[PDB]
């Protein structure tokens, strides 16, 4: 409960110190999962309604509700999740040769569960920076991306990215920038992975950053892939789920501000699945994310 | 108290309907001023400390405090303010011929007082959209800019600006975009005035917008001038005032994201007065703002 924060802080500190943080981060997953399992109620909460219906569940504790959870996506069985996680782990070693839709669906479900397990724990036991789930999301992904392409350069900091993130934190201590830079060992090209659970008004931020990097380093050096969990919004009173989408804005951004290589969600909002977006920017999955990122580095750039 | 909101709503509705809103907006100033005068305590609150000291005052009511107010800037005498306002009004008619430092200082002090009088009323009597002071700031400035250059085209809406503002509001109903577009009657050029009391993380927003307009309409069609009140932040516990500045970020933004014509404050943060910013972007005053904007249109563009 308060053991969870301590446990994150351990993994968070290892990460900043730039040490092997993966064991300590798995320990956070283990503990968040067992916490919800032994203390939290779990039921149907509300639905999103558009072209289709999407049902969402919530974890409960002493009245309080967690953010909405796609039950069809969250693995609510611990032993299931444990053996799932190991196979997910081994499939990343041979993603070059095999990456079926079953490999993608489970990578997606695993990432979702891992991040959302930590997130929901904070919604119920409200202890931490309130930006800690965002922090765990970065740490976790940094963990997985390391298992997968362990030969690419992780430990580079770029001055202008550090500038934007330092200044961001100096404004709002609760809204802090988590971006991952992976540079290719073999060519002068690298990816930049802005991580956010949900985007809200910070949707311009990856676009603006891409623009800045293009006009500072030149056009084919940095490629941005955006990783998210959802765009869900809880309406706690009416027991239903919104999807906060700005399709017009993203199109303006893609066309006239800057181009990103892709947008990725565990829980893709139904609105973002349409051609008005997908024509001009890939909107894929967190399982698709891993392959796309790997593919980029196999290609040595240019994707 | 609750009469103030009703009174703003009247002026706000006239404005959106695109009618003469100036009388109804002066009535809001009249009433906010008399409210603070008859009900509010007024004392020294705290200071900012850097290269120099800057003392700030606050209005009080039933324990509650208003945001910090530069006493040297706010006109706390009603009759003073009233005769001040009229002369300010007449000087805008002949700003071409005369605009001394005394004309600029009083324009600055008048704008400051008008906007901050409404703002502090909301901090004490907490009734309204919580974005209403921002709303009044736009309305007020739109009022003054109309007295000054009454021959330029105010009533144009640009699709892509409407898109960004509509989407902004759809995300956060409390954080809404207030930008003024004035198009020159005589040449294909116009200004875009993003208004914000303080900027916070929304500092990228005018830069990104400028970029988008340059890459959609071409480079010499839109020029952005940023109008603010301060960058003050209250620390209610320690009784002192911070200045939330991001000088590195604005430089990155000016150089690599987009160029704005100027940045204007009633209460310019001391940090923004340095050459590292002022070399690459004008950082002037709200009194200087009026002349600069007028100058732009006298020039018929290009400034």
């Amino acid at each position: 409960m308060d053991i969870l924060k301590e446990k994150i802080d351990v993994a968070s500190r290892l990460y900043n110190l730039n040490l092997d943080h993966i064991p300590a981060t798995l320990q956070v997953i283990e503990h968040a999962m067992l916490l919800l399992k032994n203390n939290a109620g779990y039921g149907y909460f509300g639905s999103f309604n558009g072209k289709n219906t999407q049902e969402y569940h919530s974890f409960t504790f002493n009245g309080e509700y967690s953010r909405p959870v796609r039950d069809d996506l969250f693995i609510t069985d611990y032993d299931f999740f444990v053996s799932g996680f190991r196979e997910f782990n081994e499939s990343l070693r041979d993603i070059g040769s095999k990456w079926s839709s079953f490999d993608s669906r489970r990578a997606n479900k695993i990432i979702y569960t891992s991040v959302m397990s930590v997130a929901c724990c904070f919604d119920l036991w409200k202890s931490g920076s309130r930006k800690t789930p965002g922090t765990f999301f970065e740490i976790f992904m940094a963990a997985v991306l390391k298992w997968m392409i362990p030969d690419e350069i992780f430990s580079k900091h770029i001055p202008l990215i550090d500038q934007l993130e330092s200044d961001d934190e100096s404004i709002d201590p609760s809204s802090v920038s988590t971006d991952i830079v992976i540079k290719s060992a073999y060519a002068n090209a690298s990816v930049v992975i802005p991580l956010k659970i949900t985007t809200r008004e910070r949707i311009v931020q990856p676009f603006a950053q891409q623009r800045i990097l293009d006009s500072y380093f030149g056009n084919g050096v940095y490629f941005s892939f955006l990783a998210c969990i959802s765009e869900t919004q809880q309406d706690k009173k009416k027991k239903k789920v919104n999807h906060i989408c700005v399709p017009g804005t993203i199109r303006l951004y893609q066309k006239y501000l800057s181009s990103l290589s892709g947008m990725y969600y565990c829980d893709i909002p139904e609105r973002y699945l349409e051609r008005d977006l997908t024509d001009i920017i890939p909107v894929r999955t967190m399982g698709d994310f891993l392959f796309d990122i790997y593919s980029f580095f196999r290609s040595q750039g240019a994707a």
